[PDB]
DNA sequence: CTATAGTGAGTCGTATTA
DNA sequence: TAATACGACTCACT
């Protein structure tokens, strides 16, 4: 173990040395440099910008001081945060909250003071622990090694790109280990709120606002970016100059995972990673020794793509989001959103001062979310323009406790348009005819263009040539890209493609081309129940046309309508027929035939049920469509102020909810009967067993335990927190009592347990199809690059051939030989119950279907 | 999921510390 | 001595 075995003085200078005889020694220092920022800003780097930073840091800093005077010169007891804060640096105390401070504020949602509370004490703890071979760490690299200039060289712009390390090869002592708060949450938070209560006294960076004084469900208390603060983030040209994510990309390639945790980044001056993101740490310890060689393999794999950052599409952006009224229609707003103005009457009541609470309510909502969109955009931009020039860049990558595997840095391929645009893969090859095509299949997709054949995809890139030409050119003359769904994407599509009219199919090309899924989990449960009827519905089988689930689930709704407008119900009385004399209220009930009508008299199409159906594999029923059809539907055709023949709104939901659910149900009927299998499991193994008047624990609650194809073990247990507040006297204006989860945990939430499965068990099952396809697509065909997105898979023009069959190669593969359902059964069985046993099974019934139609299968990519 | 978390005041009793 | 900070509890809450 790294840990007790070798000193600190060692550990401190491994990790440098184990990457300065590889990519040199140049960069090696710049790997560890770039880590430790994730602490401390650096003196020289930070003088050098002589920016926002170069305002707050000092103020922070000093007032950190002035704390622990203040704190020492007083008698009795001492602030709980002291204690652990007095240990830490200053200088890292400081900047590790300012800069958590600002991440956090990219939620549009979650900035309550324990959120953010909790982050900060999260790496001031990780500073706390690491900050002493952290400290040796900068001595270290900070020195030039002996002799040897061929080996100190290392990079020199050859053709060739930086080669990751052999696993085998690595030193004990970056084997790392134990990447898991130790702190009870209490002390986490208390450390957390003095930072922050320090950060708004030196530098009125943020506020607190309290939310909703009185609302026993909603009431908090929030951190909000001060104005002018937010102001200059969304003027000035880079305002957070020096304050990068917490986790920033590599400049070599990621360390190699060999165990549980402490791969990816290098520096051993910091808190290593961790595998599987658990809420526990026993959690993960139960990935210890597993053994499952493929799926580190498949994640080994997918560090190791290499990326650059896409110059031309960096150009562009750099000025277009400055723009008082931006060509993309996306870019949040410079200048605010005025409130809306009153009606002067303030005495009346009729809708006036009732309504006009929402009005502004939603201008507000959206201030909030425009401005903390503000942020991350303007993250993205300074990590883009970071790294404009490195030559190439890697990302080290993550799983949840479901398998998915994510990127860990803030800026991550996995990012949206912007963040993906300005990204493209390091290495590229010769397009070519084969590599041509589907870069023009690609840039259809990048527009609304991707519901048609293949060939028609074409007609409209082909058919549009001077246009895409055009913009290429002088893309901030011509921004018919900026009007397109995927816009920097496109834009991304235009460079390379103008690329190829100057050089022909010889041309290089690295853009990364990618091949979403349908409509994964539908897809996911029909092969392993083999429904023909639902497979094709979303496109397992090959097809003339492509076909579109939330469309022909439309159609279905409709013909329902047709009907109950024709015949149904009749509006019925009122409450009086039920309890004669003292309720004349629900003066409405109205029929199928009323409520229908409504529904074709505003349109229903294929928006109308994307969302209501596609949250089928998270849970959704006919209750959860009702609170759904509402605000994604009607409130807001109301609030606009159509919508005006939703009298009933509230039933019209509830008719509504009916008919998509009753119209699912039979299109992909085996989805269903899947999920329901799930819940009818998860449900027994969480119950606990009782006896009637001697309440012995013949069984208690267990956890749902299962593993995947590609041999990834996954433990689903919700358990039910045990909260606490606390005292705080904040800036000593007033107490701050906030609730928090203790980090000890209870009882199984059965509840949450039963309607969590069916969820999490598909998105398990497509994450090691996504291994799978890493594996494959890199042994089988030389696919060496890939830009993974859950459901998208993606590679250069000249892979994209491979990776397009190789998807369907694995995803058949392994439906053919793997009956994930029984081997489920085969857990939960001899690992559970004890008495009941029946009233429970009935493996749902296999379909007709031949999941080797998929190979063929034109529309189905993953 | 990407972890997440009702609020402040009025009152007491307690170990701690200049 | 006698300040200090804060966990524990109980309440009322636009």
């Amino acid at each position: 173990i790294a840990k007790n075995d070798f000193s600190d003085i060692e550990l401190a200078a491994i990790p440098f040395n184990t990457l300065a005889d590889h990519y040199g020694e140049r960069l090696a220092r710049e790997q560890l440099a770039l880590e430790h920022e994730s602490y401390e800003m650096g003196e020289a780097r930070f003088r050098k910008m002589f920016p926002l930073i170069t305002t707050l840091l000092p103020k922070m800093i000093a007032r950190i001081n002035d704390w622990f005077e203040e704190v020492k010169a007083k008698r009795g007891k001492r602030p709980t945060a002291f204690q652990f804060l007095q240990e830490i640096k200053p200088e890292a105390v400081a900047y590790i909250t300012i800069k958590t401070t600002l991440a956090c504020l990219t939620s549009a949602d979650n900035t309550t003071v324990q959120a953010v509370a909790s982050a900060i004490g999260r790496a001031i703890e990780d500073e706390a622990r690491f900050g002493r071979i952290r400290d040796l760490e900068a001595k270290h690299f900070k020195k030039n090694v002996e002799e040897q200039l061929n080996k100190r060289v290392g990079h020199v712009y050859k053709k060739a790109f930086m080669q990751v390390v052999e696993a085998d090869m690595l030193s004990k002592g970056l084997l790392g280990g134990e990447a898991w708060s130790s702190w009870h949450k209490e002390d986490s938070i208390h450390v957390g709120v003095r930072c922050i209560e320090m950060l708004i006294e030196s530098t009125g960076m943020v506020s607190l606002h309290r939310q909703n004084a009185g609302v026993v469900g909603q009431d908090s208390e929030t951190i909000e970016l001060a104005p002018e603060y937010a102001e200059a983030i969304a003027t000035r040209a880079g305002a957070l100059a020096g304050i990068s994510p917490m986790f920033q990309p590599c400049v070599v390639p990621p360390k190699p995972w060999t165990g549980i945790t402490g791969g990816g980044y290098w520096a051993n001056g910091r808190r290593p990673l961790a595998l599987v993101r658990t809420h526990s740490k026993k959690a993960l310890m139960r990935y210890e020794d597993v053994y499952m060689p493929e799926v580190y393999k498949a994640i080994n794999i997918a560090q190791n793509t290499a990326w650059k950052i896409n110059k031309k599409v960096l150009a562009v952006a750099n000025v277009i989001t400055k723009w008082k009224h931006c060509p993309v229609e996306d870019i949040p707003a410079i200048e605010r959103e005025e409130l809306p103005m009153k009606p002067e009457d303030i005495d009346m009541n009729p809708e006036a001062l009732t309504a006009w609470k929402r009005a502004a309510a939603a201008v507000y909502r959206k201030d909030k979310a425009r401005k903390s969109r503000r942020i991350s955009l303007e993250f993205m931009l300074e990590q883009a323009n970071k790294f404009a020039n490195h030559k190439a860049i890697w990302f080290p990558y993550n799983m949840d406790w479901r398998g998915r595997v994510y990127a860990v840095s803030m800026f991550n391929p996995q990012g949206n348009d912007m963040t993906k645009g300005l990204l493209t893969l390091a290495k590229g090859k010769p397009i070519g005819k084969e590599g041509y095509y589907w870069l023009k299949i690609h840039g259809a997709n990048c527009a609304g263009v991707d519901k048609v054949p293949f060939p028609e995809r074409i007609k409209f890139i082909e058919e549009n040539h001077e246009n895409i030409m055009a913009c290429a050119k002088s893309p901030l003359e011509n921004t018919w890209w900026a009007e397109q769904d995927s816009p920097f994407c496109f834009l991304a599509f235009c460079f390379e493609y103008a690329g190829v009219q100057h050089h022909g199919l010889s041309y290089n090309c690295s853009l990364p081309l990618a091949f979403d899924g349908s409509c994964s989990g539908i897809q996911h449960f029909s092969a392993m129940l083999r429904d023909e009827v639902g497979g094709r519905a979303v496109n397992l089988l090959p097809s003339e046309t492509v076909q579109d689930i939330y469309g022909i689930v439309a159609k279905k709704v409709n013909e329902i309508l047709q009907a109950d407008a024709i015949n149904g119900t009749d509006n019925e009385v009122v409450t009086v027929t039920d309890e004669n004399t003292g309720e004349i209220s629900e003066k409405v009930k109205l029929g199928t035939k009323a409520l229908a009508g409504q529904w074709l008299a505003y349109g229903v199409t294929r928006s109308v049920t994307k969302r209501s159906v596609m949250t089928l594999a998270y849970g959704s029923k006919e209750f959860g469509f009702r609170q759904q059809v509402l605000e994604d539907t009607i409130q807001p055709a109301i609030d606009s102020g159509k919508g005006l023949m939703f009298t009933q709104p509230n039933q019209a939901a509830g008719y509504m909810a009916k008919l998509i659910w009753e119209s699912v149900s039979v299109t992909v009927v085996a989805a269903v009967e899947a999920m329901n299998w799930l819940k009818s499991a998860a449900k027994l193994l969480a119950a606990e067993v009782k006896d009637k008047k001697t309440g012995e624990i013949l069984r208690k609650r267990c956890a749902v335990h299962w593993v995947t194809p590609d041999g990834f073990p996954v433990w689903q247990e919700y358990k039910k927190p045990i909260q606490t507040r606390l005292n705080l006297m904040f800036l000593g204006q007033f107490r701050l009592q906030p609730t928090i989860n203790t980090n000890k945990d209870s009882e199984i939430d059965a509840h949450k347990q039963e309607s969590g499965i069916a969820p999490n068990f598909v998105h398990s099952q497509d994450g090691s199809h996504l291994r799978k396809t890493v594996v494959w697509a890199h042994e089988k065909y030389g696919i060496e690059s890939f830009a993974l997105i859950h459901d998208s898979f993606g590679t250069i023009p000249a892979d994209a051939a491979n990776l397009f069959k190789a998807v369907r190669e694995t995803m058949v593969d392994t439906y053919e030989s793997c009956d994930v359902l029984a081997d489920f059964y085969d857990q939960f069985a001899d690992q559970l119950h004890e008495s009941q046993l029946d009233k429970m099974p009935a493996l749902p019934a296999k379909g007709n279907l031949n999941l080797r139609d998929i190979l063929e299968s034109d529309f189905a990519f993953a």
